[PDB]
């Protein structure tokens, strides 16, 4: 991580592995993409999520600007993509990148073709803590892969991405441990 | 999920499979643990963590009155104290978990000896939005298994918890995929 001053695991790393998510923000000509682990739920009804992002990203400005966000859920066979969105700055990075963009059905900013999943967000709060702004956004629609969440519950053979460290990412076993 | 009024796939579902982590909170006979899907890192300097906890959680209750709670990282070795800690209510279910409290660092709130990791927090801000309050809690401290994060990243092979749906779980591949 850059800014770290004292050599030696972030402590971050100890939640890790992490989902991997994408944050679609701006619309139009600005339309932004990029890389987030740090993604959480924060209701069930109304459902409600937030976003942890750092004031220098693009992405930062383009929600502040539109009060508005997508979060696409990439799979395995999109890194490419997920590695451009999390290393490259801005809406040029769009022309590197295999992903199409659709409209959301509800928000202005659009929806990736390819995710497994859309999750239309409008921002109600963002705080600041330490050196990310947390954007938490009430759900205003979704749209989905049928076949990534068939009978309900994620289906593992959609390889979601989840994040090891800097440059390594994996996806689930199939192997379902009953707990019940 | 309860309070489902329109029977269909939770929203939220579309986030999953998520990490699953216990909460600690409290301490002495009040030492109790729940299971928490909702978790995220908010800061990288200073390390800031967040949890989303529901009014009606024991949890909820020790968190108000202490200010401070642990995130304890269950391997899926420990599934069968994890749903415990996710279906029993209050410290009483303790008697019930094969787990093993010891001192925290800097929190009054214990840790977990199995867990491969314990993130010490203390609360600096709780939010409500929807259904749940946002904890957010700046780490005070953190102990961990040497061998679930040799080389400074987390190790596979230590079986890291995720949550897919109601009943079922699952843990990582170990086949890492490269970015760059
Ligand atoms: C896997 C991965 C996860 C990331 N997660 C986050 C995150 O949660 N929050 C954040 O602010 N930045 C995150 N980043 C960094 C941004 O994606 C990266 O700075 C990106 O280049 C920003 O682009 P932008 O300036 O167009 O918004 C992540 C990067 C990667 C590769
Ligand atoms: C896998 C799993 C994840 C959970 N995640 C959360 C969560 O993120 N937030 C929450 O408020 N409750 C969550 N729950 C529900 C609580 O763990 C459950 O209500 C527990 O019985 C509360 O115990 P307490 O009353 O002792 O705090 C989860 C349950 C399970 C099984
Ligand atoms: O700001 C960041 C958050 C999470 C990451 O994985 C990288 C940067
Ligand atoms: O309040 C809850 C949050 C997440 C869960 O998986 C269950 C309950």
């Amino acid at each position: 991580h850059e800014n770290l001053y004292f050599q030696g695991m972030e402590g971050y790393r100890l939640l890790y592995p992490m989902r991997t998510y994408l944050i679609v923000s701006g619309h139009g000509e600005e339309t932004n993409v990029m890389a987030a682990d740090w993604v959480t739920v924060v209701s069930f009804d109304p459902f409600i999520v937030g976003v942890a992002v750092a004031p220098k990203r693009t992405t930062h400005k383009l929600i502040k600007k539109y009060g508005e966000f997508v979060i696409s859920v990439p799979s395995l066979d999109v890194l490419r993509d997920v590695w451009i969105a999390g290393t490259k700055k801005g809406p040029s990075k769009l022309k590197e990148m295999s992903v199409t963009l659709i409209p959301s059905k509800k928000v202005k900013v659009p929806s990736i073709e390819e995710a497994l999943a859309n999750i239309e967000c409008r921002v109600i709060d963002a705080r600041s803590y330490g050196d990310h702004t947390f954007f938490v956004g009430e759900v205003v629609g979704y749209t989905y892969k049928d076949y990534a969440f068939e009978k309900g519950k994620p289906n593992l053979k959609a390889k979601f991405l989840a994040h090891v460290s800097w440059s390594e990412f994996v996806t689930f076993s199939e192997k379902v441990h009953k707990a019940e």
